[PDB]
């Protein structure tokens, strides 16, 4: 089986084009992930800045919990001023837990973006390696079809065939080309090669979809980070006051117990 009819030549031509288009279309699709890498890196910087900016609030909250733990040890954590202080600070405690949780979610999303991007890249590279080589195999038949005992129409079609598709490929178009070529004896020797090219295309493309979805979830977590970071910073002065007050309460109960022993 060489390509002897115009129909066989055209099905081979279209396939060779689509296989060669795999690397070009996938590079285009891959390049859409760079904006997501930039976004996640930007989230990480913003988180590091928020972590600095909230640290005085966090320090005050730690001081409060330290003093409360000591009041609980003394059996005096039911002191009405302690109770009042704990009420006053509970929203900030809750906001700190949310900041920790949403920042973690942002950072996991960041990790996942890079991982999906690395897989998209490797998928692209495998797809190109396979696609370019399978297209070369087809071109053996196409070039042979320019000469010999095929029809004049077969030879002319082979002469006309360009290396390149005029538009982007896709899972559907590549598969369409492969399926059309299933009818053609000489091309059928490479069927498994064609399959593996398509599988790598799918994998790369799916990884790019995962980058985009992951990055969208990341952004929504980051909005919550930004909201709660501001609430913590805003509470910093009242948290420092609360820490001093409960320290005083705790110190009074310490000295009452010392002086009573």
């Amino acid at each position: 089986e060489g390509l002897k009819t115009k129909d066989e030549v055209e099905k081979a031509c279209h396939l060779a084009q689509q296989l060669k288009e795999v690397s070009i279309t996938l590079g285009v699709i891959y390049r859409t992930t760079e904006r997501h890498s930039v976004q996640v890196e930007a989230h990480k910087t913003a988180i590091d800045k928020h972590a600095d900016a909230v640290s005085r609030a966090v320090e005050a909250l730690t001081r409060v919990d330290v003093a409360l733990q000591r009041l609980k040890e003394l059996g005096k954590a039911n002191d009405t001023k302690a109770v009042k202080i704990i009420e006053n600070i509970t929203s900030a405690r809750e906001n700190l837990a949310l900041f920790n949780n949403e920042t973690q979610a942002v950072l996991t999303a960041r990790d996942h973006v890079h991982k999906h991007r690395a897989a998209a890249l490797q998928g692209w590279s495998d797809a190109k390696e396979k696609g370019d080589a399978a297209a070369e195999d087809v071109w053996v038949l196409l070039n042979a079809a320019k000469k010999g005992n095929g029809s004049a129409d077969v030879k002319a079609a082979a002469e006309k065939c360009s290396r390149y598709s005029s538009s982007s490929t896709s899972e559907t178009e590549l598969q369409k080309a492969i399926d059309a070529a299933a009818n053609v004896g000489g091309l059928s020797a490479h069927k498994s090669k064609y399959g593996d090219v398509l599988n790598k295309f799918k994998l790369s493309n799916a990884s790019v979809g995962a980058v985009r979805d992951t990055s969208g979830r990341g952004g929504k977590h980051m909005e919550k980070v930004n909201n709660v970071a501001k609430l913590l910073k805003d509470a910093e002065v009242s948290l420092a006051a609360a820490a001093a007050e409960i320290e005083e309460v705790k110190n009074a109960h310490e000295t009452k117990v010392q002086e009573e022993m």
